[PDB]
């Protein structure tokens, strides 16, 4: 008898997936790590050599946390000291190395406790952010060039984003955007003065006498907010002149009237940059397209290159605007938008034309733009049989629009529906990743004549091992409820059997533009839920979920907390329907917005679900960030909208968690969702007489990643599990 | 078929114990609250009269938290807005009523957000403390002298203590301290300035959207103490055109020379003040005996007068040197100091003389001195039957010593073994309080023949409705270690069949001086867990517990950690092998220093307990206040006692809880035992994959004793304990 796919397993990682990560140093070559080697190969033939000896840096005194080779290739930048901050923030020491000489330099170091750093787009010129400021050095070895003084923690953010647009907004903790040949370099700064902040305890080590409080600029709903503001330096200027002049470009009169966000930059040629801006009420954004003035060193934005998108039925954007891809000559630009039907698709404007024309269309949508030549723009998307959770690649002919080819769609259907994709420097290769429904499969492709070159990782050493367990299996597919489709994903236990009646976990998170029903292969907890305890795991996307068009992503618009709950109880009615579900055994958990959901549907007196486990949940909207919530909710006023978000809350349905069984986790140091989110659903809990199963995890934030605490969660809500499941 | 004591008797207080709260304002009367109304009782006869009309304030629109006749009768301070802050500590309103006038003052009312008042022990002058500082009101209408102007929250305090000196050494939140007549004020200073601060998070309601942070002057152990100094000031000569004077009495300088403390402060006569200060290293003190000087109007303190009192086994002191109590004209005194046999016993001290002759000798010691007239001295000692749980008042014969005289030991030994009293002024009269074996029993009796006058409340009330449940009954006995006896107590089911077996709960606390074994009469979560579950719970004193000498109590001077957690781990050993008890369910629990020895038991790796649970416990001793963890374990410095601060740690035996079930509680704003300790056990575990049950309890302190989360914490550790036993 087969063993089977335990919690050991996945908690130990016994059965591991491969990836292929590679570098595009060129239009035809590429890094790749193997055996602390750095190999260089060429895209085209598939040989290579050793590009940096894995012995290079034995006696460096110091273990190198990542590398970045230059543009030019004539310098290796070496990261070390990395000491993680937020989501994506962190600071680090670093050492240049010089390829040429084969030696280190010593001279005018990069400081230490860098906050981030970056070569230039071409050559290898450097920008970094150290004490909040931004400095440049032209050459490795040379002094820096400071670009501002304002720079003051947790106060001033020069080139570097603040709490809230680091995580809600840019996804990054850089702030700085070269120009493409590296003549200019723009920045955001960011004033967080009037920004309240939030404070928790951090415990550190047994040895830390007195606890540290920590205090994070942390604007709230309907809190003060940062302000910005935006410039540009020329780089070129440095050696000539003592202190260069950082040009400022200011917001336009529409977004200065009130509360706003710089929601976006993009170079679109060396003297042309676009950036977009959002009101605090995100229905309204705004697109200056400006020039350099090189009679007045200025920088201009012509109100005809202006382009405005708004939005009826909800917010603007899936999280946020769409980034613009412009051709070459920079005037004009491909941008996703929602079409008059409520789907995502490619839209092509001429700068100084305010009406734009769709370049695809259908009821799908297109998931990101992945590269624009003279000739070609490709794709993702899920038009695929049709199938919102499956993603492909495609081409689409510039010259003849009607000349679409799915570059991915049929290379191996069976095995994979999941693409991605990453393009060399000229888009003269392609590298394919497939990641389900089947093993992950990575290829390359060239672009010339769309041919496969090589298979470069197909996880045959995972599918031999595989072999020897009893594997589940995973169902996508979906149910009508009013006329519209709305998917579902099941992890069926081995020799599943529709004559059984099986216990039934429901795994949700269904916050706006989410999707938890894919074509994606996955080993997880669940799997091995579904594998050793025999339970099934479904999730149900519903209203508010994404990908799908607006119709069902702004069902929810200014009212969370209410569809997205609703459907997920309903989807388990439907799921019990079925069958093959003891009715008496029905759990649902969920992390974050998926702990916030549980928490509501064991509040809602519903009577379908037998216990449910809630980690790091949202609460109350008003203890959440201001970008994220008022998206979707607008402001906590009674002019606005309090009463719902005063009607949402998890807090208000206390009396009705007497129905069932519930697990509470949260990290105590989770600066995301605040461990005041679950110490105010405990304390109503406690309120109304309410007994409940509740864990902390000392010094953990909101990914609760960390190795020990990671396998102790996992291993605390199985027994939960086990136990409402009366499963030996 | 009758009842049994369920869990909701005890957290509903179904069944109540009747007590006789009363209050002498002379030597033959006392005042008793009956029907919201002040009565006023006349000892000899006992006869009343009302006092004050419980509907005289029916308009007074605010809700008195209680009220304080003045010593003359004529006004009564009534407290309202009580805003609870610490154990003892807490801020209210103030408004007087003048008796004679029947008439509430309204000018010059006491402030609002006072933190003390008290009225002259004569009299009705008022002293309090408002905003840190210091005043004095001569009549209840006219306008208050202000003493001091240094007064700066969490830094300087003037007549109030900081939150060490309110928990560890005064138990009160007042540094004030009137001579017999009322002509001086005496009070302390302390000077916070460079003590660290503990910081936590308070969440408050749901509508506070940022978590509030508390800060709190507390020296953890080794850290900076706060400075204190003592001052006297003539209340007869204060000027409404000068600034009042202070006399200081500076400490003396054996006592200057190092870190130190402001212990004890007792008023002998009119004119003379005495003073006890202890070295930071706790097993040294000095008694200063101060006379006021009309001349220079200055206090001098004599060192012919000086009294030293030092420890070679320990500390000093129970919990601190013992008070003095000093003869009508004050040239002599009685204080409670161990002998050298190491019991505690009363010695006579002449008030020049280095020598002190004890009074009282034997293998028991005296708890307390309660009342001095010139022929007789009065005091409890747990004397009687060499039980050192009971306790009984005796009276000594200051002529011959060699004539002592029980004056409770046979009121009712049945019912009565363990009493405290309360002596009207000049000890004419005195109340007995019985509070075991059986129900209280309240009493009154007269000193010149120690008649016994009347019963004032006997909870017959009580005891006929106990009869129709099923009470559990207590066993008081003792175990042989090492030729020397250990006392524990055991709290029987209903019905105790010897011949069956019993799970057994082990409810321990063993501090310091700490005493679990008692005849004291109690209905608590025990008395549910016996009389409805048929658990036992035993409790045992071994080493380290007080009221049996040193010999006993110092064995664990500077090794908190080790003796008291072995004898813990000794008895339950012992108990397993009687022929009621099942060994395979044996519990064990505790609440503060119970929850550390609880948390080292379980990680000791015996094998004997199944399951524990541990409330706000300690963790590491440096993580505890200086005062009373130095007093035990000297200084946290390698030159001192590092070695063992850094193994008597909780944390460091994490993996040896793998074979037992362990429930960890604690409130988030404890105050007292950090959250922080707990916060450093959940991570060992985790570090050490070791899978656990835990519960914090949002915004509750060291009591948890808020109305829901009482009822909720102790309903939570029913459910664990009964599937502990596998009880229905
Ligand atoms: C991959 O192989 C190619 C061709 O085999 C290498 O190209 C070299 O091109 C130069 C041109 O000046 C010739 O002199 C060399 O003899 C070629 N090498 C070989 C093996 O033919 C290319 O350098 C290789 N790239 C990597 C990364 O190994
Ligand atoms: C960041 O924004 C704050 C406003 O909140 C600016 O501070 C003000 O600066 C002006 C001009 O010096 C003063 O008159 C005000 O008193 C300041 N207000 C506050 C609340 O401090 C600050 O100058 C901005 N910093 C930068 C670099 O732009
Ligand atoms: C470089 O130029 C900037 C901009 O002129 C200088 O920044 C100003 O510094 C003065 C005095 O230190 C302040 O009063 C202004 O408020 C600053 N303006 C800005 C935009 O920061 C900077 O100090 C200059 N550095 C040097 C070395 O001259
Ligand atoms: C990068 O682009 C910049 C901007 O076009 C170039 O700088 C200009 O160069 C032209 C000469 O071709 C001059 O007439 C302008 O005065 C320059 N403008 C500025 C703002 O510097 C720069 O030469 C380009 N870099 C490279 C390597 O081609
Ligand atoms: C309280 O005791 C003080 C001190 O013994 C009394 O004050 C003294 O009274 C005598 C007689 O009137 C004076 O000659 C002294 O000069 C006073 N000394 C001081 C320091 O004031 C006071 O009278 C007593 N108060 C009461 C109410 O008995
Ligand atoms: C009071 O207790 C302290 C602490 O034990 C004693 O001081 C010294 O403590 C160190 C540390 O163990 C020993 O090495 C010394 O032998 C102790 N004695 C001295 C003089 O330093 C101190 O002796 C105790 N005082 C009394 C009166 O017993
Ligand atoms: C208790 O009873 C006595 C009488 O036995 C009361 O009487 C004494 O005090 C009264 C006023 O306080 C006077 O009217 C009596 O003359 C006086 N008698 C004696 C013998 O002292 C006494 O007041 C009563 N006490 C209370 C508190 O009611
Ligand atoms: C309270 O204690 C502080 C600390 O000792 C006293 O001030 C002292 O400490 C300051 C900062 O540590 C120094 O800057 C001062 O020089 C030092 N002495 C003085 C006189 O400030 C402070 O005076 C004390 N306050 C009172 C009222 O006693
Ligand atoms: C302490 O606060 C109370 C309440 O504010 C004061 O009492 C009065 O309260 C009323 C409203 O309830 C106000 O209109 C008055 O201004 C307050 N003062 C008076 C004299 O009525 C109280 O006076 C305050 N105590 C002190 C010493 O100022
Ligand atoms: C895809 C994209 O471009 N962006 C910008 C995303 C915007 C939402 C981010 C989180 C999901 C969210 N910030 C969070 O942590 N929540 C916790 C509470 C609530 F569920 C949201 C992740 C990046
Ligand atoms: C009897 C007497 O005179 N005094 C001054 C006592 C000294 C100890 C005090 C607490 C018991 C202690 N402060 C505490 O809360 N701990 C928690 C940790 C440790 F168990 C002690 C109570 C008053
Ligand atoms: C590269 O270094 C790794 C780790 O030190 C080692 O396993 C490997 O053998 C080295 N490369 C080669 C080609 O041997
Ligand atoms: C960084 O810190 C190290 C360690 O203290 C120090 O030796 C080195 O000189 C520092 N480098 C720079 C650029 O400051
Ligand atoms: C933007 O949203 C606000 C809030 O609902 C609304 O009042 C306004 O009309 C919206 N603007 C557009 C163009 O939809
Ligand atoms: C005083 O009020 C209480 C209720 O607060 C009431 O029970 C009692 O009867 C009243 N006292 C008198 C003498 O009526
Ligand atoms: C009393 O002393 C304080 C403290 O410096 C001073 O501010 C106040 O003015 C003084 N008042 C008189 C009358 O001297
Ligand atoms: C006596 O018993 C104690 C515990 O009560 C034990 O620690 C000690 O080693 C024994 N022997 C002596 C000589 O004290
Ligand atoms: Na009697």
């Amino acid at each position: 008898t087969r063993k089977t796919y335990t919690l050991t397993d996945y908690l130990k990682n016994t059965y591991r997936l491969k990836l292929y990560s590679l570098r595009w140093i060129s239009d035809h070559e590429y890094l790749y790590k193997q055996e602390n080697n750095i190999l260089v190969f060429n895209a085209e033939y598939g040989n290579s050599s050793v590009f940096l000896e894995n012995s290079t840096f034995d006696e460096f005194g110091h273990s190198i946390n990542d590398y970045s080779i230059s543009p030019d290739g004539q310098f290796i930048l070496l990261e070390y000291n990395y000491v993680k901050q937020w989501r994506h923030s962190y600071t680090a020491s670093y050492d240049i190395y010089d390829l040429n000489k084969r030696q280190l330099i010593t001279e005018e170091r990069i400081p230490n406790n860098t906050q981030w750093v970056t070569w230039s787009p071409v050559g290898h010129k450097l920008a970094y952010v150290w004490n909040n400021d931004i400095y440049v050095k032209i050459e490795p070895n040379l002094p820096s060039y400071r670009i501002t003084w304002t720079g003051k923690e947790d106060i001033i953010y020069n080139g570097i984003t603040d709490w809230v647009y680091e995580e809600e907004v840019f996804s990054a903790y850089s702030a700085l955007w070269w120009s493409p040949n590296g003549t200019f370099l723009a920045y955001a700064q960011f004033n967080d003065t009037e920004v309240p902040l939030i404070e928790y305890s951090f415990y550190s080590d047994e040895s830390l006498q007195y606890p540290k409080t920590v205090r994070v600029p942390y604007p709230k709903a309907g809190a003060v907010n940062p302000t910005v503001k935006f410039f540009v330096v020329n780089t070129d200027s440095l050696s000539s002149v003592t202190n260069a002049t950082s040009i400022q470009i200011t917001a336009p009169a529409s977004m200065l009237i009130g509360d706003h966000y710089l929601c976006d930059v993009t170079w679109a040629t060396q003297e042309r940059i676009s950036l977009q801006w959002l009101r605090r009420i995100q229905n309204y954004s705004v697109m200056d397209i400006c020039d350099y003035d090189e009679s007045s060193g200025r920088w201009n934005c012509l109100v005809a290159r202006q382009h405005i998108e708004m939005s009826t039925t909800g917010w603007v954007g899936r999280f946020r605007p769409s980034e613009p891809h412009f051709t070459l000559d920079g005037n004009s630009f491909y941008k996703i938008i929602s079409n008059e039907e409520g789907y995502r698709h490619i839209c092509y404007f001429q700068i100084d034309k305010k009406d734009c024309t769709f370049i695809t269309k259908g009821t799908w949508e297109v998931i990101g733009i992945e590269a624009l030549t003279s000739d070609y723009l490709y794709y993702i998307s899920n038009e695929y049989k049709g199938m919102p959770g499956g993603r492909n690649l495609y081409k689409i002919q510039l010259s003849d629009y009607t000349k679409v080819t799915c570059l991915s769609c049929e290379l191996n259907p069976e095995r994979c529906q999941y693409y991605s994709v990453s393009f060399s420097k000229e888009a003269k290769y392609y590298q394919l990743r497939c990641s389900g429904p089947g093993l992950p499969l990575y290829t390359l492709h060239s672009s010339v004549n769309d041919k496969g070159l090589r298979v470069l990782e197909d996880n045959s050493a995972l599918d031999k091992m595989l072999q020897n367990v009893q594997m589940p299996s995973k169902k996508l597919d979906f149910i009508i409820l009013n006329e519209t489709k709305f998917w579902y994903q099941m992890i069926l236990p081995p020799h599943f059997d529709k004559s059984k009646k099986y216990p039934l976990l429901l795994d949700v998170y269904a916050g706006p533009c989410s999707q938890k029903a894919d074509t994606v292969f996955r080993l997880n907890w669940a799997t091995y839920l579904a594998s050793t305890e025999n339970i099934i795991v479904a999730s149900f996307d519903g209203r508010g979920s994404g990908y799908q068009g607006d119709k069902i992503m702004h069902a929810i618009n200014r009212r969370l907390g209410t569809f997205e709950v609703e459907d997920q109880i309903e989807a388990a009615r439907q799921f019990s329907k079925m069958g093959f579900v003891d009715n008496k055994r029905i759990a649902i958990w969920g992390w974050s917005y998926g702990g916030y959901v549980t928490s509501m549907v064991l509040g809602s007196g519903s009577g379908v679900f037998k216990c449910g486990i809630a980690v790091a949940p949202v609460s109350r909207w008003e203890y959440y960030d201001s970008v994220y919530t008022e998206r979707y909710m607008g402001l906590p006023t009674p002019e606005d909208n309090l009463d719902h978000y005063r009607n949402s809350t998890v807090m208000s349905r206390a009396e009705n968690f007497k129905q069932v069984e519930y697990l509470l986790i949260h990290g105590t140091a989770d600066d995301n969702v605040h461990f005041q989110q679950s110490a105010q659903i405990s304390k109503a809990l406690v309120d109304v007489g309410v007994d409940f199963q509740a864990m902390w995890y000392t010094d953990e934030d909101h990914g609760i990643a960390s190795s020990t605490a990671h396998q102790h969660i996992y291993t605390h809500m199985s027994h939960f599990i086990k136990q409402c499941f009366s499963l030996p």
